[PDB]
């Protein structure tokens, strides 16, 4: 009965496939009308503190010494702002937000609304507000999250299937409203953050009524938009392709090395405020500052990143500028990031890859003039390869980019980079940089229940 | 220890994430440049029959007699010798081949490359190219799952891993080939075919792996293709959103409906060979020809379907032309399906939907002359909405689509439809087609071991 007992379950199984309570389904479509219906909020509020702070440049825009300064001034108070309500009132709304919510999905780590939501909502509204190097997904699938279990909590329902899920969904469409793209909303919730060792009890069908929701919420608002625009670009000939993977190994051997300095720059960091509420919130404040001054001077290496740059580099910067930028932002993303203030490095990494891949393609462009290449492409190629071979969730980032960037003529090229990003990736002994941040964040918190 | 001690697994298990023996890697590389260097040439097989079969059309051209019925002869010797191979010597091969790779991935109805292979592909490549209302997905997805575990063999690896993995890359790799949609190639590998009620272990990584190189072998052959080509239709503003629910909901009362015709169509088709290895074989070659003919005199009724037809209508079809095409198609594709031939519903769907979605859109454009409609989106929309309401399967059908498409401008739509099309097909209680098809294939595998 070993063999034959398998078929009177699958059989009572298939023929039973497809369960979700009505319930499930109906509340998913509300975590996704307000996970969404909160970034359009965050989104259009971190917008406007830009543009306050914008506003006081040219009320000012006489001497130097003092724009100079009222610039760094701003993002340094906003900073502040920001590093605090983490520090006092919810240090887990600190970071990105994924791996923690990621960690709710396995059952640890809980998840609190009642504080996290107003914390990471004002708290990121100040760092990003602040035009520090964040992006904007952290918050709002973390607030997503959270919006998530608030209203599993509100309307009290069972099981772990409708924990499991109206948590995911809330997270899904989470990031889908931070891009606007539905697709890659999804995607992710199966691909990285749903727990990746036991099946699941999620259920796709409900994080889809979710992303859709919240979409659709995103366009109520933001009409006629796009984050990122870059026209089509060239075709990639097949005679062009291992270029491609080229820059995927490339962006492998790289990936995990970057891991090291977020993860360990963390504590580099940790050493200068020591836990302080205060030295933490100063040096924030600190970081913080510097970016609005960047903000002014060289905007290449500050900005939540793609606020002009893969369009502005998907298109025409010098060799050397590139290279500039890149590191330039490689510190300023870090800096802001490890320290521990609201904001994730998911949006950051897009800039990073494109300007990487933009300099490849650079290159590329005049060693085989007998291709006819466009830089771009590797632009575009290149634009979710960090993502890949960092947070390795490679589909999620095809994916996201192809639904943001339209150009599904290079959608070869753009997997041939992001696969061989996974695989340069761990032949080098990488690690799902999410994780390894909930490893951390998880076991530096058993050794502290003894 | 309950709760403290999960944190020392997962914190072994996170650092630990993301295991890929070298060999299954460099072993799914080899399934994918095969089951797509088999696809390619199964494809271009049947695109040769076709050309012969419509070669001697053009012979005897002069008389309309001889030329309707040679026409009718061609198609019925070739359907003929397509239920004879599958008939004689492995019924396995017979019908999709999706809902039985789909069950060697929870082991059982073991896959015997040694056979189906050349039978699947010979048998097929009758079926297709007389010209039947068959899609070439069953024949390359199974080819190709086979194509898998052969070379798993051939080399003889270990594990549940190597085995569930080489099997579902080959099946990707199938998909991905027959569409040229590697994207909608690994969704599906991953929302459908995999076993749904029990964690995998199969590697995504492997089955990327796969799907590239085999998208890669169509692109080797099939240079400068498009199998369906539809230019960039309107776009979809806010105010038109609802419409595709509406859509949406039609397709998931359908989507049930046509379940019980094509799974119990199958059973008032039995009862007329009673399982004879030659009134079978007699009975094909009848609707098998009956294609042919219709292959002359209103072709919109036979063929695989796109073979004109989402493209000829996502731009101008009578209102009732359409209705007609429809029905005319709901049978021909039932018959020919349900008949036990090679070949899948996966395509002929697609055709389906469309139809049904021009027409919903016709009906919109005239009725909301203030929302300045294209009847196309609503094509496009519901294109793989029957997928959606049928086999159930959204993601893959959604992806698909925009795969072979190309119009994110309606991703928003899309999803509105489809989604709606796998609620309304719950709420009505339908089935996973693929499953239904393997519950029954199941069951009446278990009542004749006793």
């Amino acid at each position: 009965q070993a063999a034959r007992l398998r078929r009177r379950q699958l059989i009572r199984q298939l023929l039973e496939r497809d369960k979700t309570p009505l319930a499930i389904l109906f509340m998913a479509a509300v975590v996704g009308t307000l996970v969404g219906l909160a970034a359009v909020a965050f989104d259009k509020g971190v917008a406007w503190l830009q543009n306050q702070r914008m506003g006081a440049l040219v009320h000012t825009a006489d001497n130097y010494p003092l724009l100079l300064t009222v610039a760094f001034l701003c993002s340094a108070v906003l900073a502040m702002f920001g590093y605090f309500l983490v520090r006092k009132y919810a240090p887990e709304a600190g970071g990105s937000g994924i791996p923690e919510i990621e960690g709710a999905l396995e059952d640890q780590r809980p998840v609190r609304w009642w504080r996290v939501l107003p914390v990471k909502f004002f708290g990121g509204l100040g760092t990003l507000g602040g035009g520090m190097v964040l992006g904007r997904e952290g918050p709002t699938v973390q607030i997503g999250g959270n919006i998530g279990r608030m209203v599993l909590d509100i309307f009290r329902l069972k099981g772990d299937e409708a924990r499991h899920t109206l948590l995911a969904t809330g997270a899904a469409a989470g990031l889908a409203a931070a891009f606007n793209a539905p697709l890659a909303g999804i995607l992710f919730i199966i691909e990285e953050m749903r727990p990746q060792f036991r099946y699941t009890l999620i259920s796709i069908k409900a994080v889809f009524i979710g992303v859709i929701m919240s979409t659709i919420m995103y366009r109520i608002f933001n009409h006629e938009v796009a984050l990122i625009d870059v026209g089509k670009l060239s075709d990639a000939p097949l005679n062009t392709l291992w270029l491609y993977l080229i820059l995927g190994i490339i962006f492998g051997i790289f990936g995990p090395i970057f891991n090291k300095w977020v993860l360990g720059m963390q504590d580099l960091l940790h050493r200068v405020h020591g836990g302080n509420i205060t030295k933490w919130v100063l040096m924030g404040g600190a970081i913080g500052g510097l970016c609005g001054l960047l903000g002014f001077v060289a905007p290449a290496t500050s900005g939540g990143g793609f606020n002009l740059i893969p369009i502005a580099t998907a298109g025409n910067f010098s060799m050397g500028m590139l290279v500039f930028i890149f590191v330039a932002r490689v510190i300023t993303t870090l800096l802001c990031f490890s320290s521990g203030a609201p904001g994730g490095i998911f949006a950051p990494m897009l800039a990073l890859g494109t300007v990487l891949g933009t300099a490849f393609g650079m290159v590329a462009v005049e060693l085989f003039p007998q291709y006819h290449l466009e830089a771009g492409t590797f632009a575009i190629a290149g634009m979710g390869a960090l993502l890949a071979a960092s947070i390795r969730a490679p589909l999620t980032g095809i994916i996201l980019v192809l639904e943001m960037t339209d150009n599904y003529q290079l959608i070869l090229p753009m997997i041939i980079t992001g696969l061989g990003a996974t695989l340069l990736a761990q032949f080098t002994g990488g690690k799902p940089l999410y994780s390894a941040i909930l490893a951390r964040t998880l076991a530096k918190q058993e050794a502290e229940q003894l």
